[PDB]
């Protein structure tokens, strides 16, 4: 028998006296607990608001209100799938409470010195939903965690042997390069940046071969992100290799028919008498130079080469993602990622993507005026201009090593990548997986056309 | 005689020895200077780049690149207009040469103490079509002269007092309200942002009535901003206020079948013994509060009353345009606006009209998660969060005095109202007029439909 | 003599916008050698234990936080009654170190030195003329130069 059973109410649905007398309104993710009708365990009213105005996302939520309210049971039940009503269709309500159920119920206690429940289930009759559901929200868990974990542990040579041994549970194809291996490729932004570092860089190819449509994915992966000698205005700043890696993980379950390569470079920036130098100029795998004008914009330098090779003359798309610039956030707040594309049809592909997800991007413009600021005295262009725009200039430096004629977004998602501020809704503090369900959704999107 | 004639011309064009000896390569904007075929005067030979990529914009800048070149003669003849082949029709091509030798000609030297140039001939049968691209520059320059004005001369009484002037020009209506009049109208923003200088503030109405559609345009006019007493991290705050007077002041001539009103809040935001304190609360026009967390943010807190008054039961949209945010600039550049509304339909018809006006502007989402932001401890909101987001949080602000079911639009223009960069293409250093044509465009879209 | 000294002051141009990856003090060092061959001004190169041996104590206390080790050297224009010493200051370069500044063009003055030294055969001037050049960088690491540590100069004085 479940201990606990969540039980989903619109607004107007019938509760008991004591549900009402406690001020239960059926505002969304509200809950109050009451005893169960014979007295032998906990019922929780949980608020799903107007039937009406209900989304995905209001289901989402509330299975992460119900499952923060479980206190010490060792079995829940959501019912929450089931209320029906609103527009949000069965199997819609079964996937995002699955989801919101994972989601809510993460914690990262790994590095503490000195859980009950055992069990959650989902009531309804959309069991693929369910499971679709699962395995998105421990995709996006396990992003949560190679951020969330230290930069100590999580080194990229770490990273690299983590990437292998999750490659080898469903046999994606893995290749990690390192030492002449990885010179022999001639990434030079990755070696360049990494060299400060007592920790060697590392670079990873992740392969879903199981069609038609080839994607390359590419993820930045900076370890510790200290600034470099130019310092900053630091763990989390691979988050983009995190939900790139995470996403090719939950492929196989899916089984999509979409061959899908992740491109994943891996370093750390260190200040240190061997650190890459501002006046330095890197040349890149196309044979362009790039000037380092401010060791802090490292990220776009690492990128530059992988997106030569990714596009190189085959993938039929390149979208990269990255936290990769602070000035994003000025305008569009912590919790929106910045989408570029100067395709119209990709970029309606992602953002519906992103809405079915339940996480918030932006489409930034390609802005064509905005490329004087990409000029140098010295070399093709820098890495900075000290000028506002960096966000946009940043997706422009990175568009300039994507082959000719090959599609491409580019997600700048350095603010929702990791939440500062409190949990809210099936969010925690700290690493947040951001981007993995977005990614998801769109390979699924793809994978039908 | 002209003593200057412009010829455009496209890549793989004719031109003679001197012209090719010279390195004339038609790239856009290029001039080249050579004596007439029978030596008696001048020809600037005037680049056009490739038929197939030109634009209204490549037009523009040409005709500004050649006014710019016309060395000590007296009358100048632009044949750009007449060069055909690329997909720019001839009335637009008209238009833009128009626009761009007005707005190339542009010079404010009236603070300078101690222009042979009579004439310039635009040469094409498209005359309504230079009359129009005259008409749209010229209130252009307009806004360009009110924002390059000192503020210790455009005082918010003078100010008043030049919208007077102007609008006599053509008899639009002209309310100007002052001391205990405007006291009466509950204007509570303006009136306690003004207070601390020793200029009073001032507001004016001023209505375009030649039509079943009425369009409400507000505009910030703060003179001069110091920050108050919070002080900034000054004279081109006006610049939405100048804007929406110069678009005004171009509907008489266009003769558009649409009545139009601008409502102009005019102040200035000092330090003083009096002046607005941080912890102050503003009782708005429609019974709200607003608590004052920083004395930078007045903008939104001078709009808020407006808004209230303009959409009160009747206009059929209102567009605000304001100077209004800094965090804008951070990732959209120095050049691009930022554009809010939660009208798809809307949003489209401003965007087309900046295409066609050759202005940049970005739409970004008014993000219902970022109204959290605007949770004050003592009054319904706050004017600044001390978070990201500021440039969002301002529109969701400026929203809620909004009545409930108008259309409405707000243009953030803060960054390309004023060009601390150098000149380029028609734009000068200083006040630029930006969104001066874009209005316009706006306002004949909507006059049509 | 215009073009002379224009190509001189061109070559310090040169070295000066020379990112510092390129320029470091080993290979400024190579350069300063290949450049004197071509007059055949004298040209001695300090390194390693050489280097040590001549107690520039400042420069090589400056120098070891880097990776790239430091160079001295010194270029001799012997065609006089008249010896002048010239010194450039080299540091190719300069972080800031540990203290941080407030960084490739900190060896201007060893520019000007070489190029002025390497147009001296084509003028023919009758006049001895030695330059002094201490080549190195400046960076934070583990073992760099640390606020409150002494040096004990070539003169015996701190
Ligand atoms: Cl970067
Ligand atoms: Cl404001």
């Amino acid at each position: 028998a479940a201990d606990v059973v969540a039980c989903g109410r619109h607004t107007g649905a019938a509760v008991g006296a004591f549900s009402r007398r406690r001020g239960f309104v059926a505002r969304p993710g509200q809950v109050v607990a009451e005893p169960s009708a014979d007295g032998r365990a906990v019922v929780l009213n949980v608020g799903l608001g107007p039937a009406g105005s209900a989304t995905a996302a209001t289901f989402r939520a509330a299975a992460a209100a119900s499952v923060r309210a479980v206190g010490p049971a060792r079995t829940l039940r959501l019912d929450l799938a089931l209320a029906d009503g609103s527009g949000v269709p069965a199997a819609e309500r079964a996937r995002a409470v699955a989801e919101g159920a994972v989601l809510g119920l993460y914690r990262y206690d790994e590095y503490r010195s000195a859980s009950p429940l055992a069990e959650v289930i989902v009531a309804t009759p959309e069991r693929r939903a369910v499971a679709e559901g699962l395995a998105a929200a421990e995709a996006t868990c396990l992003a949560r965690d190679l951020v969330n974990c230290p930069a100590g542990t999580l080194t990229p040579p770490a990273f690299a042997d983590r990437i292998r041994e999750l490659a080898h549970t469903a046999g994606l194809d893995c290749a990690v390069y390192e030492g002449a291996g990885l010179t022999e490729l001639g990434l030079t932004g990755l070696t360049a940046v990494g060299r400060g570092s007592a920790e060697p860089p590392r670079y990873v190819e992740l392969t879903y071969d199981p069609p038609a449509l080839t994607v390359g994915l590419v993820g930045k992966g900076v370890t510790f992100d200290s600034g470099g000698l130019s310092l900053k205005p630091m763990k989390a700043d691979m988050g983009g290799a995190a939900a790139v890696v995470a996403a090719l993980t939950a492929l196989p379950r899916l089984g999509l028919p979409l061959r899908v390569r992740g491109h994943l470079p891996l370093a750390e920036n260190m200040p240190d008498g061997g650190a890459l130098r501002v006046g330095d100029v890197v040349r890149h795998l196309d044979g362009t130079t790039t000037e380092i004008t401010h060791t802090d914009n490292e990220g776009r330098v690492v990128l530059a080469d992988v997106l030569v090779r990714a596009s190189r003359p085959r993938s039929d798309l390149v979208v990269d993602v990255a936290t990769l610039t602070s000035a994003a956030v000025h305008a569009l707040g912590t919790r929106t990622g910045a989408l570029f594309t100067p395709d119209d049809r990709l970029a309606q592909t992602v953002l519906a993507a992103s809405e079915r997800a339940g996480e918030s991007f932006c489409r930034l413009p390609l802005l064509a005026h905005e490329r004087r600021n990409l000029r140098s005295a010295v070399a093709d262009r820098v890495n900075c201009s000290h000028r506002h725009g960096d966000t946009i200039q940043a997706a422009l430096f990175l568009q300039d090593f994507v082959a000719a004629g090959v599609p491409w977004a580019h997600l700048d998602i350095a603010a929702p990548a990791y939440n500062d501020e409190g949990p809210y809704a099936e969010v925690p503090y700290g690493g947040t997986g951001f981007a993995v369900r977005t990614l998801i959704e769109t390979l699924r999107a793809l994978s039908e056309g």
